């Protein structure tokens, strides 16, 4: 399973700062405006409290630190729970906590105990990071393309469908490809016949899964996944503005989301 690392945490506020810019440049609205436009919601200082989690791979380093930092810096006032767990939620909803935030290794969710509204954060990504590529100024294409259609990826496609862009879609595994398409009507991409497309989002656990002969220049890449879905080389080549960014643009969508 594809888990974050300390490293990959490393300087959050400045990660967000750069993503935010980026996201600026593409679309012409921050972080908070694509938040706006995707569910309407603005923050106003709702009380968050973050409860790190130690079953199965146990707390990750930076982690809860991290999601302090995000939260503050969307404008909304967090806490991190002294104690973990049941304990620790237990803490949270005693100390006054509106949203609470928390993950285990297979689901980070966000709990509205005022509306009940709750948020899975991978179809929360999907759906943010899907926007933010479908808002691209100087994109003069409908077309787009989608690789990897699993947990982050399928709703990303299906926001796209909704949006009704013309997506093409690719899964290594022929079985995911085949749900999409069945159930979204996406066109399956052939990588024995590429094209180019000025709209790109990538949603997968691996490096270098974007072709060179998929790319234009000035495209854009949004991207979830981690590490990088292209080399360095390829990005300079065609002068890729990349929106990519471990946790924090997830993290605001759920949290505007359930506002
Ligand atoms: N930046 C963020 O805020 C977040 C990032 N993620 C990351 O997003 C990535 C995707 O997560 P999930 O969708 O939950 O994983 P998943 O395992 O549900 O789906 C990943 C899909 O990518 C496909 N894939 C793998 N290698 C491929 C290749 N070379 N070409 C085409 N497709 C390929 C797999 O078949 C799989 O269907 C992970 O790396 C995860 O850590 C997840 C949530 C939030
Ligand atoms: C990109 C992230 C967000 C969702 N999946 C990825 C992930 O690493 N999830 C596991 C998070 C586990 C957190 C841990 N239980 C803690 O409380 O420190
Ligand atoms: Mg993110
Ligand atoms: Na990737």
């Amino acid at each position: 399973m594809a888990l974050l690392t300390p490293d990959d945490l490393i300087n959050i506020n400045m990660q967000l700062q750069k993503a935010d810019s980026a996201v600026q440049e593409v679309t012409g609205l921050d972080i908070k405006g694509i938040c706006k436009a995707l569910y309407g919601t603005f923050s106003s200082s709702e009380k968050v409290g973050i409860v790190p989690v130690t079953s199965g791979n146990g707390i990750i380093g930076n982690f809860s630190a991290s999601l302090h930092a995000i939260t503050q810096y969307f404008g909304f006032d967090s806490f991190v729970t002294d104690m973990p767990d049941v304990s620790g939620y237990y803490e949270a909803v005693q100390n006054g906590a509106e949203i609470i935030l928390m993950a285990d290794d297979r689901t980070f969710l966000a709990h509205n105990l005022k509306n009940g509204k709750m948020a899975n954060n991978q179809p929360c990504t999907g759906i943010i990071y899907a926007e933010i590529a479908s808002r691209y100024l100087k994109a003069d294409s409908k077309d787009v393309l989608v690789v990897g259609l699993g947990k982050v990826g399928f709703p990303g496609a299906e926001h796209l469908v909704q949006k009704d862009f013309r997506v093409y879609g690719y899964d290594a595994d022929e079985t995911l490809l085949e749900r999409a398409t069945s159930n979204l009507g996406i066109i399956p991409f052939d990588p024995a016949n590429p094209k180019k497309f000025s709209i790109i989002f990538e949603a997968t656990p691996c490096a270098n899964t974007i072709p060179e002969a998929v790319l234009s220049e000035n495209c854009v890449l949004s991207t979830p996944g981690i590490p990088c879905a292209i080399s360095e080389e390829l990005r300079d080549k065609y002068e890729v503005q990349l929106i990519a960014e471990p946790l924090g643009i997830g993290t605001a969508s759920m949290l505007y989301s359930v506002l």
